[PDB]
């Protein structure tokens, strides 16, 4: 029973509909899951029953191979006896009123990651439930608004190269469907955190940063001449930047998440923190958590050094393949989370340094600054 159909873009329709996820005319469905991909409750239990034991069995193997998932994650499995070849498992957050904006961030991310997986498998149609609104306690209104916003951003941020043509928003309950239909109706340069830490969008080369600390993205072997970000810093710094990094790196088993500190030489800052950022890897649990850990660590270092400001470029969004909107939203959320749960003595400003030519990054950050400021 269809409640509304809304044309998003040429060839793309959003359909709000009462129905059962186990039985819909789509290529793939998104299951509302948990960290262990264990389908003991809610919609997941109904899906699992209709699928038979293959679904849980393949999920157990995925968790065994890649480890447990975290909130705001998604993965894909086999579908057993469902009328689909795969099921996408979204892990929404467990709701807390004390952490509402972070929960919003994590639900949105699980949806964005699920869409990405669908587009990677070239699917044309997907059904999506009110993830987190059952056992995980997310207030129904905010939940559906968040899911619908994620979908709008999916087609609005990058308009090119989408395979998806039908998106179904579904639940067995008439009340949840009406919430979805209402959400659809409604949806279609400086920030400051509660603790006082301020975020600035700065449109220039990171080699022109005038913060205490500047963040660089480097590969495993610490060579600074290979990515356009490090190369820009190396050219403005002088070759002693390379020699000092190699020196401070001696004896380090460098890996994803390694952060090494050097002086600035010809740069206008006091220190450079060189980070080894993860590959996107289809938005894996590790890729997202490690990037967040890196961002938190650079801030903690700046605080521990009694300094006031740090400049981040859009690390991970070139060679390493992080979608730029997803990254911007990740670093912004992380800065709010850290700022909110910590009493900072000296750290007061975070600058996002975006290259003048990088219009996609500028739009990513501007869009999120706008959502946050409203
Ligand atoms: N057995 C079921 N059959 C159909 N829908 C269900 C069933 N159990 C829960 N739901 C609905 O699925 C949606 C998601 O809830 P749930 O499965 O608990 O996911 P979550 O843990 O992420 O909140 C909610 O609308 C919930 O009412
Ligand atoms: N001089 C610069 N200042 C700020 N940002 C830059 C500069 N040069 C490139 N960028 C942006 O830095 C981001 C990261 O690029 P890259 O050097 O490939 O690092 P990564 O391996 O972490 O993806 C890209 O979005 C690129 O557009």
């Amino acid at each position: 029973k269809c409640f509304s159909r809304t044309v998003l873009a040429p060839g793309v329709v959003l359909i709000v509909q009462q129905g059962d996820l186990a039985r819909l005319p789509v290529d793939v469905v998104v299951n509302a899951s948990n960290e262990d991909l264990k389908h003991y409750g809610g919609l997941a239990a109904a899906l699992s029953k209709a699928a038979g034991p293959e679904l849980q069995a393949d999920c157990d193997q995925i968790v065994k191979r890649e480890g447990r998932l975290l909130p705001g994650n998604a993965t894909i499995s086999k579908a057993g006896k469902l009328p689909y070849h795969h099921v996408i498992h979204a892990v929404g957050p467990r709701w807390s009123g004390y952490e509402a904006p972070r929960c919003v961030y994590l639900l949105r991310r699980a949806v964005q990651l699920s869409l990405c997986l669908a587009e990677k498998y070239k699917y044309r149609s997907i059904a999506i439930p009110a993830i987190s609104s059952g056992v995980f306690g997310f207030p129904l209104g905010r939940c559906v608004e968040t899911i619908v916003s994620a979908i709008k951003e999916n087609f609005q941020f990058k308009k090119d190269g989408h395979c998806l043509k039908e998106i179904y928003l579904v639940d067995v309950s008439e009340k949840t469907v009406e919430a979805f239909a209402e959400a659809v109706k409604t949806v279609f340069g400086s920030l400051v955190s509660p603790g006082g830490l301020q975020m600035l969008l700065v449109k220039e080369g990171v080699q022109n940063a005038k913060t205490d600390v500047v963040v660089n993205s480097v590969p495993l072997d610490l060579v600074l001449s290979r990515g356009p970000l490090s190369k820009s810093l190396l050219e403005k710094a002088g070759p002693e930047l390379q020699e000092e990094l190699d020196t401070v790196g001696q004896g380090v088993a460098v890996s994803m998440g390694t952060v090494l500190k050097t002086s600035s030489w010809n740069l206008d800052c006091r220190y450079v923190l060189h980070v080894v950022a993860p590959e996107w890897r289809n938005g894996s649990t590790s890729s997202l958590k490690i990037m967040e850990d890196i961002i938190r660590e650079c801030m903690e270092i700046t605080e521990s050094l009694s300094l006031k400001s740090i400049a981040f470029p859009a690390i991970g969004t070139g060679n390493l393949g992080f979608p730029k909107n997803i990254f911007a939203e990740l670093i912004i959320s992380e800065v709010f989370k850290f700022s909110s749960k910590n009493q900072l003595k000296t750290l007061q400003e975070v600058h996002f340094l975006l290259h003048p030519s990088d219009h996609e990054n500028i739009q990513a950050f501007s869009d999120e600054f706008a959502r946050r400021a409203n």
